[PDB]
């Protein structure tokens, strides 16, 4: 099927940070999605820049604190730690994040689409988890998801030694700058952003062949409901 | 008193872009929303330069679609208008998005105190106008709120022909450079985040005097209760 649920209209791009690697048992520390209209990609379009964002789209970003300490590389990485965090008050993974959350999505028309790199393997499952710990194990089940280290494979074999499907491997290779120099969950959606805007209608091809109902990511660990 | 209402933990800091003029009846169309809490500002500090925004901080910034057209200045002004609004299928002013500003708040610690360049007599009765037709008129009673013109006059006058208080009158004064050349709710965010970086203790110390509640804003239009 081309369509299996249709057409996306809203491409949610989405990352999370966390306080370490799944075998750790992580808890998020950072998160970011900004939404995206399928219109703003749908374009008939030297080496490349890196295009502007679009000028319509809906943005947030919060901090977390963890339940845990978060590991040494995570922080040296994030510049995040839960003293830092607890120091600005942040709150845990709650029940009223859970809702706002859900109360940005409704703010998008359906279908929506979660699209975060390597989401698959992290992102997704750790979301899920999260929301699992709280027992809202279906309240994102109204959203689809893709990962886009699989889109962007997919377009680049079709357009043209391994590449490495990172992001910063990515954006390098495509616009031969680095991405801002940015640490943060924001910086890391805004970088997806641009690579998604250098093919963008066949980006909107593979992911409305391959959106993937939410509900049927497994938490990263909890309980599956 | 110093502290009519103790000390504010969490500065929000807030643009509302809308279709027109206040005697337009104008509506939404764009909001951003900056949560820092104080203790990115409890700091004791040549011309200077533009400070970097701190590393932990909220923000949430959405499109909104009004019930009317853009005025011609204000499209131009904003980039924004309803057909525009309408092609990205962006969402009235309703209360999916009253609940999703309070779940944004109820993320930071109280006390709250939003701070918007001349909100007292734009931003702060249009939030209270839009809260007020849907019926919310007690929604964000628990919010503090301060006018950031009033504020950085206060703050200047101490510091030091007649001086302009708009917002890129003030960055430009105080950094020798425009505010980046951006035309979005969340820009005039981040350039008025900057210029209360200026003075940052000194500023705490006059928002904790002048802190007023938000139910004692009158809204633009629509039933006061």
């Amino acid at each position: 099927q081309t369509l299996p649920h249709g057409h996306m209209q809203t491409l949610i791009f989405l990352d999370l940070e966390a306080t370490g690697l799944p075998s750790s048992r992580p808890e998020v520390t950072e998160l970011c999605l900004l939404a995206v209209h399928r219109c703003a990609l749908e374009s008939p379009p030297p080496p490349p820049t890196v295009p502007p964002p679009p000028r319509v789209v809906d943005k947030l970003s919060l901090c977390v604190a963890p339940g845990k300490a978060c590991s040494p590389a995570a922080s040296e990485i994030t510049g995040l730690s839960t003293a830092v965090l607890a120091a600005h008050g942040r709150q845990c993974f709650d029940d009223n994040l859970a809702n706002l959350l859900l109360a940005f999505l409704r703010r998008q028309p359906q279908p929506w689409c979660l699209v975060a790199h390597n989401g698959d393997r992290y992102d997704f499952p750790l979301l899920q988890a999260e929301l699992a710990m709280l027992g809202l194990t279906s309240a994102l089940d109204g959203a689809f998801c893709v990962d886009s280290i699989t889109a962007l494979k997919a377009l680049e074999r079709a357009s043209s030694p391994r590449k490495s499907y990172s992001l910063g491997s990515i954006y390098t290779r495509l616009y031969g700058q680095s991405p801002p120099d940015s640490h943060t969950a924001e910086g890391d959606v805004l970088a997806l952003l641009s690579i998604c805007q250098w093919r963008p209608q066949a980006l909107l091809r593979w992911v409305d062949a391959h959106a993937r109902p939410f509900g049927t990511i497994r938490p990263m660990y909890g309980v599956t409901a």
